[PDB]
């Protein structure tokens, strides 16, 4: 219960990794139809690549660089890349993002 609705549900540059130790990589991330779209530039022409949420997991690392501003994309329990964000606000927006994208949200009413 938090931040207005102005826009997509997340979007903004982060660095994905294979694990620690390995290299980050600048990219373009969306989350669209609880998909995990790729891209490079803001301004992009089309999506690098296409990843459904579907079945996906998250979660946070303790990470050396960060300690709670970086997470990893967990799939079936094993992790399929990491992902840092800007802040810890960030972080947990980008998670709760993959939370809900895999989720369809709680029981309510």
């Amino acid at each position: 219960g938090s931040s207005g609705s102005s826009g997509s549900t997340m979007s903004g540059y982060l660095y994905r990794s294979k694990g620690s130790k390995k290299p980050w990589k600048h990219l373009w991330f969306v989350i669209k139809n609880k998909v995990l779209y790729t891209y490079a530039a803001s301004e992009d022409v089309a999506a690098l690549e296409s990843q459904p949420l579907l079945g996906f997991t998250v979660t946070l690392v303790k990470d050396e660089n960060s300690e709670s501003k970086v997470f990893q994309l967990l799939h079936k329990g094993m992790v399929f890349y990491v992902f840092k964000a800007d802040d810890a606000h960030s972080t947990q927006r980008w998670i709760d993002a993959f939370q809900e994208g895999t989720v369809s949200g709680p029981s309510s009413g």
